[PDB]
């Protein structure tokens, strides 16, 4: 009754930041809305990702776990990359990390982020 039935949709997100609730600048690398494919009431999320070279790891929660997000593609001229993940809950809002490496200026960072899915976007 309550479930997405198997295909290929779209869904709207924003990003906020780990503790506090303020829109990310994850906002303007991770592009909305992603991709969401359905298989065996299994839920995924795929989005472009821009800058990609200095996102040098995202991460999202998979059960209990911080887990690699899976690149799907990649596109070198661009510097982008596509990365996709599962969220078998879309409500409750999905915990993820980015390090961020800019060598030349010397920044190396990792950062606490959130997805937050808004349902009523799908389609
Ligand atoms: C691809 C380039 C960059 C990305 C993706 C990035 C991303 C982020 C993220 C996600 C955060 C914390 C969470 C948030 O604000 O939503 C952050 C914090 C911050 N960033 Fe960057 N950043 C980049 C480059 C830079 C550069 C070049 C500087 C300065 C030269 C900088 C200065 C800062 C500062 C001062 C903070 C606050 C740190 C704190 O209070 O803990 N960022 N950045």
């Amino acid at each position: 009754a309550t479930k997405l039935a198997d295909g290929k949709y779209n869904i709207a997100f924003t990003v906020w930041k780990g503790d506090k609730d303020e829109s990310s600048r994850m906002n303007r690398y991770f592009e909305s809305p992603a991709t969401l494919t359905v298989k065996n009431g299994k839920q995924y999320v795929s989005f472009k990702v821009k800058d990609s070279t200095s996102i040098k790891s995202f991460q999202v929660e998979k059960d209990g776990q911080f887990v690699e997000t899976t690149v799907l593609s990649e596109n070198k001229k661009d510097n982008t990359r596509v990365v996709e993940f599962e969220v078998a809950d879309l409500s409750k809002k999905l915990n993820g990390k980015v390090k961020i490496n800019i060598p030349i200026i010397n920044y190396n960072a990792s950062y606490d982020i959130r997805f937050v899915f808004d349902g009523n976007s799908i389609k």
